[PDB]
């Protein structure tokens, strides 16, 4: 049966090792302390908050391989002194980025606040921000030594802000330096817009509020929107034609189909995979994949209309024998 051969896929391809999981934070970790050192060492005069570890991995989400970390690193911003314009408020019309602007320069004058330096044009600059730790992270401190002392290889990408660590003779991580501005529940960071005429914005990350409502979904009738979502992750990072789709357009699948669907038990596990797969579908159809928790943000904006055919035909041409996609 699917419902069986769903169960032996999440066994023995989506699962990690907890000992996997281990090694991947802890070399997380051992990097984390690191930069945090240099920073209190060499820019002990640039408002951060304490620096975490966040994404799947921490969240019980990663599957295949512990091979993804974020590391946020949150600026301290002056109530006072900046706000943050959501995307979809703006002339440009942009759901999904927000501006961060310096406000009342006439009371408190550019100098006030150390983050006036990455200011451009009023706005506080994502690409200004991430040249400046850009510059901390790939230009000076010594990864060779470091990764030496821990027995990892960690190299700056050629994307600077992702670090990529060997942590085991053939297992890699990745951990994204990510320059953040926290707001409640989600996060701005520096990661440019697919295009190049949407850069002096900064990304909405919705990763945390999305987890945290699929968890209280399950939890509230111990569902299997979970498992679900993370079976459909591992297919997605195993299968070449489907790498495109992002672990938050499928939580966001699921979050549309939990709005539908009330029942979840485990033994709905095949037909609800069944159903994320037919959603899925028309989702590609459309073109438009709406945030379940931000309407105006469509979760496809950023694929081109071939990325989206060949996500499309694939899990169509799947629907004939859904086995196929568990590697088979």
């Amino acid at each position: 049966s699917l419902q069986e051969k769903l169960l032996s896929y999440y066994r023995n391809r989506a699962a990690i090792p907890a000992g996997e999981q281990a090694r991947a934070k802890q070399a997380a970790v051992d990097i984390c302390a690191e930069l945090a050192s240099f920073l209190r060492a060499k820019l002990p005069d640039m408002p951060l908050a304490a620096m975490y570890l966040s994404g799947s991995l921490y969240d019980d989400l990663q599957v295949v391989t512990a091979d993804h970390i974020q590391l946020i690193v949150p600026l301290v911003l002056e109530a006072a002194l900046w706000s943050c314009i959501p995307g979809e408020d703006t002339i440009m019309n942009v759901p999904g980025f927000f501006l961060v602007r310096r406000e009342n320069p006439e009371y408190f004058p550019r100098g006030s606040s150390y983050w006036d330096r990455c200011v451009v044009g009023g706005y506080l600059s994502p690409k200004t921000v991430a040249d400046t730790f850009e510059k901390v992270v790939a230009g000076s401190i010594n990864w060779p030594a470091i990764g030496s002392l821990l027995d990892y290889v960690i190299r700056p990408a050629p994307e600077a802000l992702t670090l990529e660590v060997q942590y085991e003779k053939d297992k890699h991580l990745v951990i994204d330096f990510l320059p953040s501005v926290t707001l409640g529940d989600t996060v701005l960071v520096a990661r440019p817009h697919r295009l190049a005429q949407y850069d002096n914005l900064w990304r909405l990350s919705l990763r945390p509020a999305e987890t945290a409502r699929l968890r209280a979904l399950d939890q509230a009738d111990s569902g299997c929107r979970s498992l679900c979502l993370k079976i459909l992750k591992a297919i997605c990072k195993s299968t070449p034609a489907l790498g495109h789709l992002t672990a938050s357009q499928l939580t966001n699948v699921i979050l549309h189909l939990a709005q539908e669907e009330a029942d979840w038990s485990p033994d709905m596990l095949a037909d609800r995979f069944l159903q994320a797969l037919r959603g899925l579908i028309s989702y590609l159809e459309a073109g438009v994949l709406p945030s379940a928790l931000n309407p105006k943000v469509n979760l496809f904006a950023e694929l081109t209309p071939q990325e989206i055919d060949e996500l499309g035909y694939t899990l169509y041409c799947s629907l004939s024998e859904p086995e196929v996609l568990l590697q088979t």
